[PDB]
């Protein structure tokens, strides 16, 4: 169905590439990216997180075969070359990381694509949508240039908009314990922050999130109400989420639980989860849903203050985001 | 000067026994193990976390000689027959955190000590301190099993004081980003805490702290005001508690680190660090004070909401504070 | 159709289960093991290494139902009274770690079982098999307390067994680069090999292996010619033996590579495995083949002496040994 | 006294630089680096492996201050022009990687430095040099260009060089258990080397090394004898050599032994020490050695085939190896 094009075969664009495989509705017909496709294949098909792909790989040419599709690999550095509107690619997922600010991802579209999906946060996008929070803000008419915000603001999102409608938070503070990423060193070696200078698998490093600005974005009405940070350690993969927030009514842990519970089940199924199961980092590796309240960890203190600590799995729940992201888009039509 | 018996030479022993060669009040006759003495040399002379012990470390029969100091090895089940008297042990640190309840620790004081600190979160102790908090509310007189709480306790306690004193805390929440300890299982193996069952530096592990009730212990006043959660990280030393609180009064964060700055100048020097760097725990490994303030990650939202986040090599600088504790009793009177 | 008992439920116990579940030719009907079934039914479902077992697994009491079936636990100390024979059970797995000597280990057939198969070296068996070695020297009417070797054995002994055979093996020494085990320590602590109290996570522990001296009971050949050591690693499953063998006759990379490969495609396929692909110890978590070649690191030195590195999944392959040992010992008549 | 500068100050550089504080006969004056001042006074501050350097460091403009010494910073692309003779620099450590062949290294000559000093395997330099194996090859007159080989190479080379002038080796094989470097990848990303492209920190990753056949440089008589591989290992430094080899005379553990520690007390003393204490890679973190042999694990099969363990803190020994080569050439004659 939508025919999809991915620029970037990085982990989140490989990532992707491996979320919309279990997806009908959703085609990937051509990547780009200047790696040699020998070397892409072999990352595609073998990843130390995630195992191996449940598909059979091949180069055919500067091509890749995945179950017999041959996949386009084109190798153009300028997006305004990529020529997608003649392959019919109607969806470009914007990955490479440096095509973030609009003017630079609406080459996309003078390529002729007819939506560019930013998976990141980006400088000037039409608007960002954090699934199951404003996917119905979107405006097919009026938003072109997409972004799907970062894997932080997805896991905290959905549960900031249950605790505010149901109780209104006054204020909060964030942490997100979080496990290292490809912008760390694995030996101190220079860095822009100092902090991720420091070899990765060694320390805590304290570090800086946007996630908890970013909420405002899908959700206006916290808009300077929160605020955290970042927290890497050394694991490789699934992060978590730990939200202090000071409540206007006065809740009982119960009651959040069965309010966590109750959207888990019913609006945010898919994308929020509950679990009442004492479960560690490694059991959401291959979580698809961007946020599961590890639902024995909620406390209140003195009625009004709440602490909410939430799972995700920042490299599948996100990609799985994205490619839901691209399906909502194309129902509004193209 | 003061004669000091250890009971259990296991980390905290080692570590306890570390930071008294450097405190030249404090002289360990004795300590109480079952492992063979061969082992225990091996392991007070080579560690993993805190390298090699710098003194000569022999054994001479079933003791060690640290120095050309003989340490007595007692190897005893049972603290009734420890006879700490015959030998003249005023000071009993109890680290095999077996006798953590008055009923096992008061054995010490039956087999002829003066006094025993518990070195972990005790029941019906006479007195629970933290050193910069209250050891002014010790009585020489009336207390004899004293707890040193924990390491968790004696990182925020300084902290919370100042906050408490300078804007009044009206509720705060932790959380601890804390290196595995051996309590935790290598591989999925049984335990009492399910969480902590599961392979330790494979994950991100929540479980359970008392360290925020028990700031109640040593700062009576905030009491119901402070809780938390404890998340076990791949790191085999040092951590980190990040504390959200709603103060009283309206502040900024410069005031807020000037208050902390101050403290750790001013009152609280050699308990309370203030750090501007922008430094990762591997960074802390070795630190001797409690609590070290990362000033670059203090925030503030609404004037009312703070977060603050200190640093704590949760084996040295807890080891130094227990022997603190030691010389400051036997400076009251034996 | 195979009804199996366990003795002892931990890591192998329920390795050794999970491999079972597909085999439709075995049952398992009982388990033996002090822990309660509550923490065992948690440790069956969750694996930090292996993944959440993909099984409906629940509490009936004191027993578990596992898809359907439950299986009875028990909870004795002694295998005296375990009573297979009137549960049924033919085959008992022993990987308690405490029956290795036959003497205990015939304990379960007094208590009704027919064979006894004892995962890990033992003593004075009637025979230790490693399959694809020599189960044909297994006889049914003399031979009721086997041993399935160790793990490392299970890798060494198929291409040993093809290098001997092709080239003959004057002489060879092994390492295997190994994976920390439940036997290492979390941290510097107590243990009888004082290399394996080194914490498990932060070193490269050089440390002993019977291994290489165990393959003479498979191939009584090579017994005096083989030697190694072991080499624990920060990893937590997956490993490598490497072998420098000096041969008997004049060979090529390509001659050794071809002998390997015609094994593992031939007479030793599922047992044996070749790979010409470069890929890293992660990629081996889940394989059940007890050796796997890579191909791509034999190297030979003056056409006698060769290096070959091959891979093991050392508790997947093992368990899916103890598996096919059980299947093969009911086959030959119980 | 010895006036050296560095090219390149990335970990080497820096290690050199720590390494060369303590020798008294050096004195680097100027590094050569694009990172900025402030980066580089941080990095040079705080290691994630090695601590804090014991040096008071600050940033005098776009300079460095070490102990009150401005070290002057240049940030020249092209060794040409650094102008090494107007400041005095006779030796210049090149550790960029960039300039291992003799033609570009020599660029530094035309600067107006009088050697250099390459801390890589080189390509046509005047000679490669392993520091206690061949120094006396060293011709002030003939060599100008000189390499010091490899962490690897300077760890086998002095005690392969005593095998054999003793026992006589006739083909051997290494394998090098080494500690992850700034070359590989924290998360599967693309690398020339497919092996070196997967998570550093969550596998046992074979890879090639040049070390074993490199020995030939500095010991021409084993020429063709040895060959090796890599395990890149989930540790951030220390590593251990693990040689096989096929010797000309019948041996002993014993005499294999007592030869090496013959070795390392008199002629190899500094360069070749000797264990027998069973110890762990931490325990060799600050290592100043080039190779430490582990006593505990020589084996001997048939008097001919051994096994000798050696220990090597790959950027602490290799640093030392460097300004120690520096001192020499140095002491005759510039």
């Amino acid at each position: 169905a939508v025919k999809v094009g991915i620029n970037g075969f990085g982990r989140i664009g490989r990532n992707v590439f491996r979320a919309a495989l279990k997806n009908p509705d959703i085609e990937v017909v051509a990547v780009n990216d200047l790696t040699d496709a020998n070397t892409l294949a072999h990352l595609l098909k073998y990843d130390s997180v995630h195992g191996r792909l449940d598909a059979e790989v091949s180069v055919n040419g500067n091509n890749l075969v995945v179950n017999g599709k041959e996949i386009i690999v084109k190798a153009e550095r300028d997006p305004e070359n990529l020529a997608w509107g003649e392959i019919g690619v109607d969806i470009v997922v914007e990955s490479t990381g440096r095509f973030t600010k609009r003017e630079d991802a609406a080459k996309h579209l003078e390529a002729g694509a007819k939506k560019v999906i930013i998976s990141a946060p980006a400088k000037n996008e039409d608007i960002t949508i954090v699934m199951g929070v404003n996917q119905d803000k979107y405006d097919p008419k009026a938003h072109h240039v997409i972004s799907n915000a970062s894997c932080t603001t997805n896991c905290l999102a959905p549960f900031a908009k249950v605790l505010h409608e149901q109780f209104g938070i006054v204020r909060g503070m964030m942490t997100t314990v979080h496990s290292y990423t490809n912008d760390q060193r694995i030996l101190d070696l220079p860095h822009k922050d100092l902090r991720r200078a420091r070899a990765a698998a060694e320390s805590i490093i304290p570090t800086t999130t946007g996630a908890a600005k970013a909420v405002a974005l899908v959700l206006p009405e916290l808009k300077g109400k929160l605020n955290g940070m970042a927290m890497r350690v050394p694991t490789p993969n699934v992060s978590v989420v730990d939200l202090v927030a000071e409540l206007e009514k006065e809740v009982t842990v119960e009651e959040v639980n069965a309010a966590l519970k109750a959207a888990a089940e019913g609006e945010l199924k898919g994308i929020l989860a509950y679990s009442e199961e004492p479960l560690v980092s490694r059991d959401y590796n291959g979580s698809t849903v961007s946020s599961t309240i590890d639902a024995l960890s909620t406390m209140v203190i003195d009625g009004k203050m709440v602490k909410v600590v939430s799972w995700y799995d920042n490299e599948t729940g996100y990609s799985h985001r994205v490619v839901d992201l691209a399906a909502y888009i194309a129902s509004k039509g193209l």
